[PDB]
């Protein structure tokens, strides 16, 4: 296998100036005819031709409408097209090919394929060279006029980029569209459309030009009515984009297309977003509350990558990040501008620290600018996505909004064009820092280690308090643990947000403060400071790194209860959690290594208890924060802190830790649960498609979070309230309440009604399917076979595969049973998926990533799943590549 190196990067010796396409799409065979433009560039050194075409069938090939014969002028071995360079022109001169490619049968969904009754693509990163022959890669910048065909009647809508300057009648009950799209774009970012699709649509007149902007969201019929959602949220997108960053959508039409079957969330093409379904389409009646947020978020996304991504363009795929973490931080920020809770910020840390930390520590451990690929669909990753979006939300922390935005329009206006890399942004940010420090000798070369340096930061700190001086002193030291990308690792400029919290009265101390640590270690010293302080550190997690506060526990509960940054409040119960979790882990694991008949367990603290009470039973306190609270930290957070974690003891770590707290909140949650109601599950505006109250949301997850923790307990008579939850209106109430009565003699009653309320819409199914999956049954082993059987079956659609199968992982004490099984029926899927969709294979393959931090046995169990999974004759080069990365081969 080939592998691509970053240093390696030079520009290609060929030039493509226009593509001009001919699509036409048949019952059996889709027809590709492609002629490019091209020329001989100035890095040109007498080459061969070389296109990327993969599983394309040639009828011919021409170069200036001359036949080219192969073997003779041409080989192609179904991967790369190499014209001997003899044949080759030495000025601007014409490439022609006519392909014949299978939409039907591409179970794939990269390239051209048919979702259901809908033709599309999906191009990034490489599926261009699926459909056509093409320098396939970000830097091959041309212009498109492309031809589709197909059946009228089953293919009405045609849509690709650019716009549609011609639509024509074909003999035979066929029809054609032409979509002319001057401006420049890569590959990549072609798109095409062909279906019966239905839709909504509305105009949006610009802010400074006023341009006029249609707007279409498009469906398959049956589900036209769960699109207007969609069409509020790219309103939000296109003003948030103005209001923050002063930047216009520069088009006349923008297209958001819905798909059944999708490998990821969404798809930027120029002008014609495709969407998974599941990201694009909600309702009221047919869609769980999270499909809210989902769609905003996706929406918001797809349409800030215009500038980001579109506008302003990669130079190759190891700048990934510069595209999509800047894009994810921006779609953060419209985000916690949107839905106006804390919980969204909270919800990306919480994100962050448990599935990225977690690939940080891995044997799959990269920068967010990697030095290398083999397969660029194993790029697209948590730490290319999350970490790069710290990474980029960094820089508006250390310069202020002020200062940020000037540096943005610096980076937008110097490179709308064009193709950029990750220095070309830390020069633009590094001009703003110039201007904000007030000297043109400062700069941002030690912040380009963000890019560079794998590993997560740990940093930790001391305190000193003088009393008589009045002064006190935070002494901070950062650490990264070498590995397999680093022998040394470099202090990181590392910057913290911080504040200082008067014990006595809860108020602050000082002033808004960022301290910039570019040290291995400091001494941050502050005066006149009248009272020995608490200190609220990393508010907002002002960098993405493992936080070592050194705080008591009744420092923690103070904060908690008192400090004003909802980070840090959630981080210090988080940190009163982690500490108790590895008290008891340690105590149930010598007693299970010792075989002790009898032992200890260390209480909760019974004032973190009392304080959790205090913050519940607090009216003006916020609901989704309160869900949080009651909560303990992730699975995959906590196996960071835990060397050779046994699951079961974790297991019984979680339930005592629980069942303390409930004995003495039990009474507490039933009362919210109960008085919650009226709000949480208010009707006014059910049958209002664009009213979304992310408030009232939070509140419904505030019951049904109490609701679960109720049912674990055996909450008396609480059945009743199970049962009454289940007749909501809300797929968010009756799919909770199918989950929490697992533990229930009526779960199999509530698995049938909610069965018979889901199967009429694809997308409730899915998240039927996700329900069961994921609920605490001991007979679950049994339920994934009888939901093979009876609903999945050969289903090849990645939305059912993943809502059967990924769940279910998440089961601490059953996916991680002792025998293995749980790892062999994975594995089993990954091979049963490698062989049609490599990409969802790979991601399949997310269990295993924490396989070396489990116990001896466990760790032996999941490698010789891996190493099975490696013996597959027939393994793709996607899967293959990251199985070899993760099992260190
Ligand atoms: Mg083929
Ligand atoms: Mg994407
Ligand atoms: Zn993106």
């Amino acid at each position: 296998p080939k592998i691509h190196y970053r240093k390696d990067y030079k520009p290609s010796g060929f030039i493509i100036n226009q593509v001009t396409l001919n699509i036409n799409i048949h019952d059996q065979e889709t027809i590709v005819r492609s002629v490019l433009d091209m020329d001989i560039s100035k890095h040109n050194v007498g080459e061969d031709l070389v296109f990327d075409g993969v599983g394309l069938k040639i009828n011919e090939i021409s170069i200036n409408n001359k036949k080219l014969v192969e073997g003779e002028e041409y080989t192609y071995d179904n991967e790369f097209l190499t014209i001997f360079s003899k044949f080759v022109p030495k000025s601007k001169f014409a490439f022609s090919s006519e392909v014949i490619i299978h939409p039907e049968t591409n179970y794939a969904l990269t390239g051209l394929y048919k979702s259901k009754n809908i033709i599309v693509s999906q191009c990034e990163a490489t599926g261009f060279r699926r459909i056509t022959f093409f320098i396939d890669r970000p830097d091959m910048m041309a212009k498109y006029d492309v031809t589709v065909t197909a059946d009228k009647e089953k293919y009405p809508v045609l849509l690709s980029n650019g716009d549609k300057v011609n639509e024509f009648e074909i003999p035979g009950g066929r029809h054609g569209a032409r979509f002319n799209d001057p401006p420049l774009k890569p590959c990549y970012l072609f798109a095409v459309v062909a279906g019966d699709l239905k839709h909504l649509s509305a105009t949006y007149i610009t802010k400074y030009t006023k341009k006029k902007v249609e707007l279409y969201v498009f469906s398959e019929e049956k589900y036209v009515s769960k699109l207007q959602w969609a069409l509020e949220c790219l309103k939000k997108s296109m003003a948030f984009d103005e209001d923050y960053f002063g930047l216009e959508y520069d088009l006349s039409r923008l297209n958001l297309v819905a798909v059944s079957d999708f490998n990821v969330g969404a798809m930027e093409n120029k002008g014609l977003n495709i969407f998974n379904a599941n990201s694009l389409l909600a309702s009221k009646k047919n869609s769980i509350d999270f499909s809210y947020a989902r769609i905003l978020t996706v929406v918001g996304h797809e349409y800030f990558h215009q500038y980001t991504g579109n506008r302003v363009t990669l130079r190759d795929w190891f700048q990934l990040t510069l595209k999509e973490g800047l894009t994810v931080h921006r779609e953060n920020l419209f985000s916690e501008e949107m839905t106006k809770t804390v919980t969204t910020r909270l919800s990306h840390v919480d994100l962050l620290r448990s599935v990225q930390f977690l690939e940080d520590s891995s044997p799959l451990s990269h920068p967010i600018r990697p030095e290398s690929y083999v397969s660029m669909e194993n790029f697209y990753t948590t730490t290319v996505y999350d970490k790069g979006s710290e990474v980029m939300r960094m820089y508006l922390t250390i310069l202020g909004e002020e200062y940020y935005k000037k540096g943005f329009d610096i980076y937008i206006k110097k490179n709308d064009g064009n193709t950029a890399t990750c220095e070309d942004f830390n020069y633009a940010m590094e001009q703003a820092y110039k201007m904000k420090k007030a000297d043109n000798s400062a700069n941002l070369n030690q912040y380009l280690l963000w890019f560079s340096q794998s590993g997560t930061p740990h940093v930790s700190f001391k305190y000193n308090y003088d009393a008589e001086k009045k002064q006190y002193s935070i002494h901070v030291n950062q650490y990264t643990k070498p590995d397999e990308n680093q022998k040394e690792k470099k202090p990181l400029f590392i910057p913290i947000s911080v504040g200082l919290i008067n014990p006595e009265n809860g108020k602050e101390m000082i002033s808004q403060t960022t301290l910039e640590l570019t040290k291995e270690s400091d001494t941050f010293v502050f005066n006149n400071i009248a009272v020995k302080p608490i200190p609220s550190l990393f508010r907002g997690f002002s960098a993405p790194v493992y936080i070592e506060d050194q705080l008591t526990d009744e420092e923690r509960i103070l904060l908690l209860k008192y400090d004003s940054d909802a980070f840090v409040r959630y981080n210090s119960c988080t940190n009163i959690y982690m500490k108790q979790i590895l008290m008891n882990y340690n105590e149930f694991l010598k007693a299970k290594n010792e075989k002790l008949e009898s032992f200890q367990l260390t209480p909760v603290n019974a004032q973190f208890i009392d304080a959790i009470k205090y913050l519940l039973e607090d009216p003006h306190a916020d609901a989704g924060f309160k869900s949080y609270i009651v909560s303990l930290p992730q699975d995959r957070y906590i196996i960071n802190f835990v060397s050779n974690l046994d699951t079961d003891v974790l297991a019984d770590t979680k339930e005592y830790i629980y069942k303390q707290i409930g004995d003495k909140l039990n009474d507490v949650y039933y009362k919210m649960f109960k008085s919650l109601e009226a709000k949480a599950d208010d009707l006014t505006y059910f049958n209002d498609e664009s009213h979304v109250d992310f408030d009232q949301m939070n509140m419904r997850t505030l019951r049904n979070t109490l609701l679960s923790l109720l049912s674990k307990a055996q909450y008396p008579n609480i059945l009743n309230e199970i049962i009454e939850h289940s007749k909501s209106p809300y797929p968010s109430n009756w799919l909770t309440s199918l989950s929490v009565s697992a533990y229930f003699d009526k779960y199999f009653e509530l698995y049938d009604k909610t069965y018979k309320l889901s199967k009429d819409d694809e997308l409730l199914l899915q998240e039927w399917l996700k329900t069961v999956s994921r609920s605490d049954r001991k007979d679950i082993y049994e339920i994934l076979k009888k939901l093979e059987n009876e609903v999945l079956k050969d289903s090849k659609n990645p939305n059912d595969i993943r809502a059967v199968y990924l769940p279910f992982t998440n089961n601490l004490r059953r996916f991680h049973d002792i025998s293995g099984k749980g790892y062999k029926l994975i594995a089993e899927v990954i091979t049963k998926t490698d062989k049609f969709n490599p990409m969802v294979a790979t991601q399949l393959c997310e269990p295993f990533k924490l396989w070396n931090k489990l116990d001896t046995k466990r760790q032996e169990l999941m490698l010789n799943e891996m190493n099975t999974m490696l013996q597959e004759p027939q393994i793709s080069n996607n899967l293959k590549e990251y199985l070899l990365r993760l099992t260190n081969k």
